[PDB]
């Protein structure tokens, strides 16, 4: 409702949905407002599924990166000519390209996992399909759209075998459950693929007692994540505390809240609808699972109630600043002329300078 | 109807046509459906001039990669300060920069030319136009649009001259006649002026008894491609061959058909208009001079009737990867795990393993 | 009215304006047409400020690149951790990324100043607002819509000292008047904040007696505008004087008039509404301030009725070619074949030819 940069779970639609696990994708943000024209080609995907599972086969006209949320996972990507499968526990990241099959296992015996990808579509600005080689409950094989003759002259037989072995939908859909043994198997065996990153490998950037913000960036060190253009973040908000009023210089983040619960304030700048300039504020309740649109330059600060770790994903990322309006670093007010602060801010120079001295920590302090 | 990938010639308008030659504007993607509307940049042309002919100078608002698609050629580029005119056989493309002004002689004697462009409009996102320095039958000049005074003053001479010199309408049109003499001259004499490329130059990519695939990339070597992150394609299907199912990891192909004849199988996944997810086959009858779309990670057939020879422009071309379903190498169901088969297909993997091993040839087979 | 590509005044609306100076944003340019749709990012705003006053810190959620159009000026951009003030004279471009603080003071005691800064929206395609840390009489304070509890928490304080010192709406609004002295330390101190560029600093490309064309590119020496992939220009036109007909190759030019007048003529090509192709004139009145937009490979000529100061935002301005169509040098009339002039021109070759080297200096001529 109030609040066009909040989605939660009713925004969530379910493409997919079994006893085994479900895959949920969140819709266009190009219909609720224009406010993020811009993020039209990022769409959102949460995966759930149990343990001793697996996602199946298939790939997207849509490019990916994907991210362990909670739990445990081997996950494979597979070419034309190579495959290669990686465990993933996490808070590990992983690109999967467009075109290019892949599947995910739980690992885990005993607990969950609850992947989160991104997609962006190759073909169509907003939308993207999945293509399952194999036929099931849920879906159908992009093989059976072929010829009789054309199968029998690709595969070198008759259209009784192709379809007895390949074609015929069996599953109860496109998670199915596993045996103990078949997973130490895949698990056993744990081009454009690229190896997984970890995306709390280095020191965190920023740190203290009350929070920790790590943060992977288009480098000359990251090769991929410089030809996206698209920065990944991870944020962990102890209970009690608050990320400060902050925001990012240039970068457009799509938060995504892993676990926890918490108190967003989001503040924009409103045209209504020499014309009047309105800063309206915008807050939401936060819960497993929510999302929450950041867009550029605009402030935002975030309390925890619960131990809560946030997931973001960065587009415009290159030279971003995530400045902040409170604290001793980072501090873009402190920042100003002496003389520029005396003649905007209501205060004096000096008196409106020794507010900024009063808060002597940075960038988490104690919410109240 | 039936397949808004399939563009036949009804499709093709005549943005000019005489007895010497006519040019075809294909109409912009981006209106039968939003299907593919991040091709809506790329606008098709194809020309057809015949011995002995001109197209006359002009330049337009629109990148352009031009490509002998069938005969023989003389082409010139023409710059503010440089001039450089190259002899193009088939298969042979051409880069003519926007604002630059280019020319194309039919050079051969008896037989003729179907030169193939594709063009990139740089003011508005489908639309191009043509700017002739010269006055005709079928067109204007842009220096009619002056004055009279500047003009003259440009110039430095009275309005008579300069209009009967140069602005008034002669020829019949576009495309000309030529002497057999002035050819002589023309080819006698044959910056941002690019040198041109040969799309079979090397070693082809994919190569048996039943088919060719030509591919130049966007590389380290070629530095124009890279620029535009745009491949171009040759491939040459023999008469009662079949390109097996395929696709392109992340290109999106614009096809148009060099000459022959075959058959066409695409196909597609289809939200209508938990939604049902539809493997909806489309199909087309291909004729000399057609196109289809190809878009990314949607797999195609293509079996050839008679000597097929096709032409493909590739967009978000860089790091592409053909991908295969059928047959020894780049067959991507083969590289799926043994024990990822077993639980997708409906059969045993060892069973469903055994049917990949079964055709043992590549990427062309025969048909039947 | 006529002319989509002529915009003035009118055009201009005021976001701001006290006795101290004003601030104008011109329109979006998709809307009067789709003519130039992909100028849509790029808006354009104009200042003026008296002697010895200051434009007000705040930031947007936009790009920009500012420029000089007359008189003096100190301006400073501002970090999280760094703040780095410069002076700028005429013709000086600055950048001030997008998220980052920045204000402008009139350095001058008698003489004004006369800002000109293209935008670029982040968030959405045609929109950005600005963000002020300080409340006034025509805006409000970003931090009024945080929270009693937040505020205080994140700055370490009561809510009333907050508002005392920083909160309340003091100033007439966004652009306030300065003491002398105060701006003897302003000016006495006088990361991602890149140094100011001179437009004018080389040896100008185009030159002679009538004319002068500065123009900084993207380069491997300036790394910024190479980012951007935009142009910045700078024109000078004699009382008297014609810079002839001409045009880009490629780049989309964002022209704004610094000072003087003088006459516009440009030349499009028109679709209606075997289509007829219409070279259809445009022109236009200049005055100090106007702005015309300059679509690539399309003709236009200037003539200056006054010493005429004209500023140019170029947009996909890498390997740009102005292309004249009248003169010895950057003639690209002159590079066509000779054959391909008689061929396509009413008149022979020698005669079509000698009417070139007729025109014997360049770029600028006398109008009349
Ligand atoms: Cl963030
Ligand atoms: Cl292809
Ligand atoms: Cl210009």
């Amino acid at each position: 409702r109030n609040n066009p940069f909040y989605f939660p779970s009713r925004r969530f639609s379910t493409r997919y949905g079994n006893q085994n696990g479900r895959i949920r994708v969140l819709q266009r943000f190009d219909q609720r407002s224009r406010q993020f024209q811009n993020l039209q080609n990022h769409r959102i995907v949460q995966i759930e599924a149990k343990p001793n599972t697996l996602v199946l086969p298939k790939h997207a006209d849509a490019d990916n990166i994907l991210v362990i949320q909670q739990g445990q996972a081997t996950v494979t990507v597979a070419n034309g000519n190579n495959r290669k499968s990686f465990n993933l526990d996490e808070g590990h990241a992983l690109r999967i390209p467009s075109g290019f099959i892949s599947y995910i296992l739980n690992r885990h015996d005993n607990q969950n996992l609850r992947v989160a990808k991104i997609s962006m579509p190759v073909n169509t600005p907003g939308q993207f399909e999945d293509f399952f080689p194999a036929s099931s409950r849920d879906q159908s094989s992009y093989l059976q759209g072929f010829s009789r003759n054309t199968l029998e002259a690709a595969f070198n037989a008759e259209f009784n075998e192709i379809r007895r072995v390949l074609l015929e939908e069996n599953n109860e859909g496109v998670i199915v459950k596993v045996s103990k043994e078949h997973v130490e198997e895949l698990t056993k065996h744990a081009g454009d693929i690229t190896n997984p990153i970890n995306l709390r490998e280095g020191e965190p950037d920023l740190s203290n007692n009350f929070g920790k913000l790590f943060e992977v960036k288009p480098d000359k060190k990251n090769p991929q994540l410089q030809d996206l253009d698209m920065m990944l973040t991870c944020v962990e908000i102890k209970e009690g505390a608050l990320m400060l009023p902050h925001f990012n210089s240039k970068a457009m983040v799509i938060v995504v809240v892993n676990k926890g619960t918490g108190n967003l304030e989001l503040v924009a700048v409103r045209k209504e609808q020499g014309s009047n300039r309105e800063v309206r504020r915008y807050t939401a309740r936060l819960k497993e699972g929510d999302v929450f649109i950041m867009p550029a330059a605009h402030p935002v600060a975030i309390n925890a109630s619960s131990e809560l770790h946030l997931l973001g994903f960065g587009i415009n990322a290159e030279n971003n600043h995530r400045i902040f309006l409170a604290g001793d670093k980072d501090n873009v007010i402190d920042q100003i002329e002496k003389q520029a602060k005396d003649l905007a801010f209501p205060g004096s120079g000096e008196q409106v300078e020794k507010l900024i001295k009063n808060q002597k920590e940075s960038h988490f302090v104690s919410a109240r």
